């Protein structure tokens, strides 16, 4: 059975330090709060979670998360509103994803709301580290990892949990939209069916920081990854992609890629899904998109808007495609960006307490 | 740049462990290898006492898998001298996959000469019983304590060492079976399966699991709506066969991307090259195409390539609910036999190669 936040042990730091301040520019994920949690685990199941200081860790040069990539992450932001109330947004699906990642890696089962209340306590703990500037938020690191001593490729008998905390600047600084520009080279596969690429398995993204390097030699900014024969598109960089416009059938919509094993199923990008469906304005599905169908859509001006989203940045315009030594101009800038303005406004009024929602976990 | 072995530095334990069954990967020397690298360039490679690793909570070797790592085989003769086989192999591989990986370079014989040094030290570790050898494992990570998905400005190399039994104990060769299901993909063209990442193995405990549930010892990887062979769990496949045009060959999936390239397989294809006696070719091998060979009584020998058991015969493959005899064994295994005496004889020191490294 699970750790219990009832079990929780708590040891408050005693070298706490600087935090840093809104007017110096954070470089990303570089700079942590004073506390984490951690947990063990092995065969007889799992210790008391803790919340300690921050600290390193001390591995066995074996242990398989080193060596076999027994690795799971996850990904969520706690925002500060004006009533200075923390709150995380949509953290049940995080822990979902989590634990259906744990499983495709055959590490340990936990009990979801066990670890969302233990995480709450941590930030609750670091609470005067969420920052309140507009844009800010506190990125929040959970991580999984086997921990078996062992050069055999099985599954561990020992396991360790993590979570750390790291305050974010403002993605867009400035506090306005700036379009990217993407390298769509099919020599390229970030993920395939059958696969783990809908998993959040840290071996999915070193693989693809040569191939970022790529699409900056190339003058682009981030990586659109195709798939198949027919060149779907199916993520940009580490966002889900997202379409808006005429379809071939004369209706207005928005299309994201379903499911189906290369998608990794972003909170941000089913969250979009819900509130478009919500409005009921315009039809809104999950089917795929090929760049023969965007290419048709872009010389019949049909595309509307063209952007990513995920936790990073929630929704970022894209504004060009690099495609086969061709340049496709997406006008999504010259669309307003109407539909990328809506999502920003309404995801920031739910997720700074603007608007009470039961999307939101109070700290 | 590189970490020079010249500026080595030993320090010794005071902990000895008691030496040694061997369940194979769990029992550690007395000694590791260590080398950092940062803004600074390499420090001074030491080989310390074994202990643990001290990593920053947000290292990118635990975040985004920036990790990779060698396998390569040290052996002791009666001469009670110790041998590295084809190691400069196992270094050019492993800088393949740290290029792949955005990981610092060095040198491959900078590395290979203090790999050497640290065997030396702890060379009463090496066994010496039939079968028996010392499993050398180097290990490279990023170590950047950032949450950024980049190239790593910190890293870490290291080297541990593993004293094996035999693989097949008491000298007598065991085949295995295969569970051939198309659900399952290793890798693919365009992805990273063609190097020794640790990405490419986390995910396949779960498929060998399911394996073990249909009575199946390993995975038979295949790839493509052809269903190619392409390896045998952590084995390269070898199938010896009379082939559709009448001609007696040793055939194994070419380097397309998918496979990953062993050192015992490259060493199989130079030894049976060299007997000059049948063909030898790198090409495709799809299921159909076994199929028919099998109800033809063309295949005479089907067979993994590794490390773990220089070679390792296969009499049987589930797939499409069907169990496939391969008659490996029923044939000797002749072929398997042969490269494994040869193998065994160069590898413990009995005949003279190039293809051992003293240490
Ligand atoms: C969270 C984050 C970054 C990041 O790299 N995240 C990330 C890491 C591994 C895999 C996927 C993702 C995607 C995701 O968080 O949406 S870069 C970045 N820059 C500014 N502000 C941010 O909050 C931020
Ligand atoms: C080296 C080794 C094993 C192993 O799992 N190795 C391995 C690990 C990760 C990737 C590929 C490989 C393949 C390879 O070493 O040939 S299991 C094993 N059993 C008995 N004796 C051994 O020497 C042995
Ligand atoms: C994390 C991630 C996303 C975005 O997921 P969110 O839950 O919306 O932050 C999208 N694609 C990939 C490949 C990712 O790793
Ligand atoms: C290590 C490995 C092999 C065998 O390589 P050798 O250099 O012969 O030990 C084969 N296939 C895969 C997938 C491997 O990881
Ligand atoms: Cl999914
Ligand atoms: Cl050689
Ligand atoms: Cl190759
Ligand atoms: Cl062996």
């Amino acid at each position: 059975s699970s750790f219990k936040a009832a079990d929780l042990q708590l040891e408050m730091t005693q070298k706490p330090h600087k935090k840093p301040g809104p007017g110096e520019p954070l470089v990303f994920g570089k700079t942590f709060t004073d506390h984490m949690l951690m947990v063990e685990w092995n065969d007889k199941g799992w210790g008391q979670p803790r919340i300690q200081p921050f600290q390193n860790l001390t591995l066995h040069p074996a242990s398989s998360s080193l060596h076999y990539s027994l690795q799971l992450f996850e990904g969520m932001k706690a925002f500060k509103g004006k009533d200075q109330q923390v709150r995380l947004f949509r953290p049940w699906l995080n822990m979902d994803r989590m634990l259906r990642s744990a499983m495709r890696l055959c590490l340990p089962s936990f009990d979801k709301l066990e670890l969302l209340e233990c995480i709450r306590r941590l930030i609750e703990v670091d609470k005067d580290w969420v920052p309140d500037a507009a844009g800010t938020s506190l990125y929040v690191r959970p991580v999984l990892i086997g921990n078996e001593p062992s050069l055999g490729v099985s599954q561990p008998t020992r396991a360790l949990l993590f979570v750390i905390l790291c305050p974010v600047g403002a993605y867009f600084p400035g506090g306005s939209v700036t379009p990217v520009s993407l390298l769509a080279d099919p020599a390229f596969i970030r993920a395939w069916v059958g696969g783990v690429g809908n998993y959040k398995l840290g071996g999915n993204y070193g693989p693809t920081v040569l191939v970022q390097q790529e699409a900056l030699k190339r003058g682009c900014e981030q990586v659109l990854w195709l798939y198949g024969p027919d060149h779907q598109l199916t993520e940009v960089g580490t966002m889900n992609i997202f379409v808006y416009w005429t379809h071939e059938d004369g209706v207005l919509e928005l299309v994201t890629p379903p499911l189906n094993g290369v998608i990794l199923p972003g909170v941000v990008r089913q969250s979009l899904l819900d509130m478009a469906q919500t409005w009921g304005e315009f039809r809104v599905v999950e089917r795929t998109i090929t760049m023969k169908q965007l290419l048709r859509a872009l010389e019949e001006g049909r595309v509307r808007e063209v952007f990513g989203s995920g936790t990073a940045c929630q929704v970022c315009p894209v504004h060009r495609i690099l495609y086969k030594d061709r340049n496709l101009h997406i006008p999504t800038m010259e669309n307003g960006p109407e539909l990328i303005l809506r999502f920003q406004k309404e995801l920031k009024e739910i997720q700074y307490g603007i608007r009470a929602h039961e999307w939101m976990f109070p700290v």
